[PDB]
């Protein structure tokens, strides 16, 4: 297990302090975070959520500001998030999303105090 590599990937996929719904496509695409579907070199993830908070604040969910939820951890306080859901396209640089801005109790996987995965809602694509 490489906790620090997974943490850095979690920053790239899920930490966006100034994100907005209008930025889903540009941020997920190859000119920025180049976020791709697991198991592919160029596929579109069906959903990716950005947490609109600083990484240090989000890391506290893995400490005292989180409570257990099965093999994951739920934030004790809600966080502002932008949820980007795949609307059309199946490969980069043409993955096009619809985004929703909301406030959610985020659910993460933590390893020795570091966040390494974001638990997304199941989604309907298209």
């Amino acid at each position: 297990m490489h906790v620090k590599e997974r943490y850095k990937n979690f920053l790239n996929q899920h930490v966006g302090p100034d994100m907005s719904v209008q930025r889903c496509n540009s941020e997920i695409g190859p000119n920025n975070r180049k976020i791709t579907l697991s198991g592919t070199d160029n596929g579109c993830k069906p959903v990716n959520t950005f947490i609109l908070a600083n990484k240090r604040l989000i890391k506290t969910v893995c400490g005292r500001a989180g409570s257990p939820q099965g093999n994951m951890v739920r934030s004790n306080q809600p966080f502002p998030v932008v949820k980007c859901v795949l609307n059309n396209g199946e490969r980069h640089p043409y993955c096009e999303y619809r985004g929703t801005r909301s406030t959610r109790y985020i659910v993460l996987k933590c390893e020795e105090g570091w966040p390494v995965h974001y638990h997304e809602d199941e989604v309907n694509v298209g």
